[PDB]
């Protein structure tokens, strides 16, 4: 407890000495309470006025104009201790699950360097506002690298003073702790440990267009059906067990690193100090042992590690390696190593598992309810009674995973693609929005056109989002550079010609496409049929459908008119109907 915390409590307390007040109507039951002190402050979703004027029919559908309006009863919950068989079987796990991940790769600290240029493009590192402006000027500035020196220093002699979480559920910290993160645990993210190469269950680096064929590959092993079951809130049933498997990839590091990682773990993980903002307006200072509550590209890797542990001990249990998990006996323990040994490899390449996501083709249907691990993990499923048997799925092209499913379609020429797709409305209503403050046209034209560019080259299959790409790119001056203020792989993002990165991604660098003949116009390229656009969100046979793509040529000049007298391409005619 306190001589772990007291330090990073004790410092808050002296800056705030005039508002100090041990608050006795406070919210909290399962956070550990500390005391308050006096602050006032808080960033709404803002429209996209060029994807909007060109997406003129969806402005009369309440599933898209609803998202541009507007649980921490969650977050103060607690998890029950597991059963001495469970955390027996996460520990065999957690332990063999790193050294198979460790055996191709070394981890290593990320760099001042390579933090630096990680901040000089803007990447979400979830820092804060003070003393310097932005995350670019605390980097150049040669005091910071003081202050990080005098924490890292800290840390290295078991203790911290400035590590310290602000809620709003996004944990921001002060960019110098997000350093110290970055140098001891970044190699997770930065040398790829979860890509499908190396981890076999993972995904990390393979792209909206890569998914599909990676479930269709699942799908042709022998099995039961394909699971994919939810966790109600992962993040908060993240348990102290958990934590300690984690920490484990300590284990295979050495000298300074070994240290530096041993301190992230037992000072800012297994252990927390948070502020949080009350409206009773207040600054709460909490404090919680459990939980995730890390950067997000960590939270990423953690996740995906643990959720791969969780899924081989469902395997496990459908398969009847153990009994209960009351008690492991000592010959369920060489039999549950002797698995992992013997097919441990095999069960991973049956799982695509993306943070707390996760799709599982498992040996047979006794996976369906096997829930004892499962709900003593505490890795509760969500929308489904605690001991109900899963519903799986029998057709790879119905499951869902990374808020995708994906199409089997077959080019005129016989070439088969795997594609991704969601509802047509939560795409359009998500590229009708922004976030943040001081937009020039230029930079919300910009932005409009890499939606623009991801809709051309991932949901080209949609005849509503093939037409408002063309729109979009006709509408945007064509040597005007897509952005994003909060950057998977984005090969949208380029002033490259999008017919040749749709060649060079579907075709050429395509391991499941043997033909590498190149497609020579977006004629070539297919659409969904019909009554499967409709199914999938489509506005297809609608009259307000029908005016907009007749008239889109008025859309387009309206929106050019406001841009001004900029040099543009006419991408219309890449459409047969608009050829003449
Ligand atoms: C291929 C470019 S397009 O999507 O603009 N034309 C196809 C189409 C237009 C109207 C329809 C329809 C299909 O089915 C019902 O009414
Ligand atoms: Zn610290
Ligand atoms: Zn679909």
């Amino acid at each position: 407890n306190l001589d772990i915390i007291g330090k990073r409590i004790e410092k808050i307390k002296q800056e705030h000495e005039t508002s100090w007040h041990y608050d006795q109507d406070h919210p909290y039951k399962t956070w550990a309470y500390h005391g308050s002190y006096e602050t006032k402050q808080t960033a709404s979703s803002m429209v996209n006025g060029v994807v909007r004027l060109l997406t003129k029919p969806w402005d009369i559908i309440p599933m898209v104009t609803q998202m541009a309006m507007t649980f921490k009863e969650k977050v103060d919950t607690r998890t029950q201790e597991p059963k001495e068989g469970t955390k027996k079987l996460m520990k065999i796990t957690a332990e063999w699950l790193w050294k198979e991940l460790g055996k191709k790769k070394t981890p290593r600290m990320c760099t001042r360097e390579e933090f630096t240029r990680k901040v000089r493009s803007n990447a979400a590192l979830g820092a804060i506002f003070n003393k310097w402006k932005s995350a670019r000027e605390a980097v150049e500035d040669s005091g910071f690298w003081e202050l990080v020196d005098k924490e890292r220093n800290l840390h290295l002699e078991g203790k911290c003073e400035t590590c310290v979480y602000n809620m709003m559920a996004i944990w921001y910290m002060w960019l110098g702790a997000r350093f110290l993160e970055f140098e001891a645990l970044g190699f997770l993210n930065e040398d790829h440990w979860f890509s499908r190469e190396n981890s076999l269950s993972g995904v990390e680096g393979e792209g909206l267009h890569k998914l599909g064929y990676i479930l269709r590959d699942v799908s042709k092993k022998e099995g039961g059906a394909m699971y994919a079951d939810d966790t109600a809130g992962w993040d908060t049933r993240i348990t102290l067990e958990d934590l300690k498997n984690e920490e484990m990839v300590t284990n295979h590091m050495e000298g300074e690193h070994k240290k530096l990682a041993e301190a992230i773990f037992k000072l800012t993980y297994q252990n927390k100090v948070v502020r949080v903002q009350r409206p009773t307006t207040v600054m709460d200072i909490i404090s919680r042992r459990d939980q995730r509550g890390s950067g997000q590209v960590v939270t990423y890797g953690l996740n995906t590690f643990t959720n791969m542990e969780a899924q081989l001990i469902r395997q496990m249990e459908g398969e009847g390696v153990f009994k209960s998990i009351q008690h492991l006996t000592v010959t369920e323990e060489i039999a549950v190593k002797n698995w992992l040994v013997r097919v441990g490899r095999e069960r991973l390449s049956r799982m695509a598992i993306s943070g707390d996501d996760c799709v599982v083709k498992p040996l047979d249907d006794r996976f369906a309810s096997a829930l004892t691990a499962l709900n003593d993990m505490g890795k509760v499923r969500k929308d489904i009674q605690q001991w109900e048997p899963s519903r799986g799925w029998n057709d790879w092209t119905q499951v869902p995973f990374c808020s995708h499913h994906f199409h089997e379609l077959i080019m005129k020429d016989g070439r088969v693609l795997v594609v991704p797709c969601r509802n047509q409305d939560e795409l359009i209503g998500r590229a009708r929005i922004s976030q943040g403050a001081g937009w020039s046209l230029r930079e919300t034209a910009c932005l409009g056109k890499s939606y623009a560019q991801m809709w051309s080259l991932m949901y080209f299959h949609r005849r509503d989002l093939r037409l408002a790409a063309n729109a979009i790119c006709s509408a945007v001056p064509s040597h005007w550079v897509p952005t994003s203020r909060t950057t998977a792989t984005h090969e949208w993002m380029t002033t490259e010609d999008m017919l040749t990165v749709w060649n060079r991604v579907w075709i050429q660098e395509n391991p499941w496409m043997e033909d590498k003949t190149p497609v020579e116009s977006w004629e070539e390229i297919p659409y969904l049929g019909k009554r499967e656009d409709q199914w999938c969100g489509s506005l297809i046979g609608l009259t307000s459908r029908a005016t907009w793509a007749k008239n889109i040529q008025t859309a387009i000049n309206q929106v050019r008119s406001l841009i001004g007298n900029e040099e543009y391409t006419d991408y219309m005619p890449s459409m047969k109907r608009f050829r003449r």
